[PDB]
């Protein structure tokens, strides 16, 4: 799903994803990191 992170590097959607739903996967757009299942 999509967060209002924005982004520089993956590594950031990547804790944000996991924190705040059950995930852990992730990888950003150039409009904001966004997260995977």
């Amino acid at each position: 799903q999509f967060t209002n992170v924005s982004c520089t590097t993956s590594k950031e959607c990547w804790s944000v994803c996991q924190r705040l739903h059950n995930t852990s996967r992730g990888k950003c757009m150039n409009k904001k990191c966004r997260c995977y299942s």
